[PDB]
């Protein structure tokens, strides 16, 4: 049988992220080191640095993954399309939106599935995820938002930007899992610190984890 | 300080990622009746205020690239193409600070004057992020801004550790002189912080706290 | 399961108001407010303590009061004195500021000494280290971490709520990788709601430095 | 009003907590070039600026119980030993603004004797920080400073909401007569700054831009 989540399982899970807006060359050249050792899934960076870790990465198995209208999602749907256009162009393979949440609270969803759509359109053989940032969301919102990102064809709904009030909650995990079923893939991102963390939100529904602390997680395996 | 003196120094801000339209119409009424000297919202803003503060002297002022500033020239090019075409009178854009980190400000002067090109007839701020940057960083990226054309340069995003002090107004006043403008922003909340950043050198202040700003005169 | 309840909350706060202009009547509000909700401790500036010693005997609540504080640019001696006679009064914890030009001219022995001094004058009190993080660098935040452990401090703080910045998640996990279970972190500045204390906490922090202990209570979320 | 003249007015100052051995030194070396009346500096700098402005004419000044004066009158005191056993020639002392709002003005008047008696041979100056006071207040603190045999009561500590203001240094000027002398410190930029002060009635003037208010001589 599969026996019990192993590194070589687990590492598949993790989106090694960095994204502080002072990140620094050493520190993304250090990211896509660790990511290639220890086989993480994908690096999650902010667009100026895809090309350097499309090349850092060429070979290893690590996707590069990055962030699209984030983390505020407040700027309108033909720049992200355009980010999204120069991202994949760059060498991006994933790439992780924010919804424009002033849509949300005007009702406005078939305006949030067209944002969703036109970054989808723009991700051409990338995969999306998008980011619902629960923590400024109502329940009724999560659900609704969600079922939008399938309409649009996203692969991937995800809790948080990890810049907002909070982050990832076991709750929002399966929630989100449950009205999206096996139609889209769950992230969940944002205050993931240890492997007992990880487990939680994989149990609850996640097939990705979005961390900076990939290492301790895959190191506190038991 | 009177206040109508006062309140043409302040852009009237609203940038949270969940802002409402209830809550942008009700920041530009405000503006409107105050008589402040901007709004400062984010691009999805920019239609609904262009329309809204037509006619009433309250320019439309919004953020590129932001508040991160970690994305292709291109991209803060596009957005800022964009937001003018929508109404934008003002952008305020953040820099790429790993270029700073690298030390490669020709690379920092290009990512500011692409945004400057864009901006056609709207003005360009350039948002420096103090919080993360050295005080020799500091002084060389105003300078680029300079180099590049943007009409001022700005002390941060709102968004990072802190935002503006004193300190840092007067370093980038020095440093710019009168070849450009000092936009002081971030935790900017009564009268007496307004004028510590204007009496350093500040031509603009960004705040939410505005009306009480006003208030608070003394 | 497991989640943070207001009782377990209530005991990492540290019920602080140290503006100039703070008044009697001020402080006798932050200690009444401090012995309902049961928080970990009040914290005043030296002045007070007597006030607040009388006002919480049989409470749990804990005094503590600030040391060379905010500047820490003062001699190891005064703040040595200013710790005996806040101890004498009534003072159940001391929380000193750094001398950051001992760490800005590299002379770490000098500010092992200089905590030492309060360390020994603090007596039955608990000592923590004001390190000033929005002062210094990331190397200066951890050989200060390690200076203070070697001078038996119990805690390191991260700020005095005064500068530049406060708190900040990144701080506290670095302090915390710092010290270990050798010194506890107590995170302090720009604290305002439930959301930002639980960063502090989930980091690291064992301690939470606050005005606004009564709305982070009822924030839990 | 010349270059010279206008320098005795002038403590040249640096409090911040992050101030360096090299920021420290340079104030000095400025002080003695300059001739400026003094340095005022935090009391872990005291030796250093006494050895460096032996012979120079420039006085060390350093504050106690600052900025928040918070703290016992028997600390004030021992600070103020040990800064002048260290070689301070003047201190700046804070009052404890809770005994003001107590009413406790007979308690304010023995804080500030005790820092005078132990001041010894040094001058004592008072920060009375206006900024968080009434006008009746300002006025009750300067009459228990004149009664406590300090020989200046000072307007503010530079750390506060905000600085000096004519009508303060007036209203300070006017309450204390000849019994003792008026320093204005906070926000003190330029020439017409310092000169409107000195109108006021202050007989000092603490800042940091010295050199920049002595070039500006109009
Ligand atoms: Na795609
Ligand atoms: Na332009
Ligand atoms: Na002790
Ligand atoms: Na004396
Ligand atoms: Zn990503
Ligand atoms: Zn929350
Ligand atoms: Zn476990
Ligand atoms: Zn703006
Ligand atoms: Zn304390
Ligand atoms: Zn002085
Ligand atoms: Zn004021
Ligand atoms: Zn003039």
């Amino acid at each position: 049988g599969p026996g019990s989540m192993d590194k070589a399982t687990l590492a598949k899970y993790i989106d090694h992220t960095l994204l502080k807006a002072d990140a620094t060359e050493e520190q993304i050249r250090k990211l896509c080191s660790e990511a290639a050792e220890y086989k993480f899934a994908s690096v999650c960076v902010n667009p100026t640095w895809v090309p350097l870790c499309a090349e850092l990465l060429k070979g290893t198995g690590v996707k590069v993954c990055t962030v699209i209208g984030f983390p505020l999602g407040a700027t309108p749907s033909e720049v992200k399309a355009y980010e999204t256009k120069v991202a994949v162009e760059q060498g991006a393979e994933e790439v992780d939106m924010v919804i424009n949440i002033g849509m949300v609270k005007a009702k406005k969803y078939d305006d949030v599935e067209k944002d969703v759509k036109a970054v989808v359109d723009a991700s051409g053989k990338a995969l999306t995820k998008v980011i619902i940032e629960c923590c400024y969301l109502t329940n009724e919102e999560k659900v609704e938002v969600c079922k939008r990102c399938v309409a649009a064809g996203a692969e991937y709904v995800k809790t948080s930007t990890g810049f907002g009030t909070h982050g990832a909650t076991p709750e929002d995990v399966k929630l989100m899992k449950d009205t999206v079923g096996d139609k889209a893939l769950v992230k969940a991102a944002g205050g993931i610190r240890t492997f007992d963390d990880a487990m939680k939100m994989i149990n609850n529904g996640a097939s990705r984890i979005g961390a900076s602390a990939g290492i301790a997680i895959l190191n506190g395996i038991h």
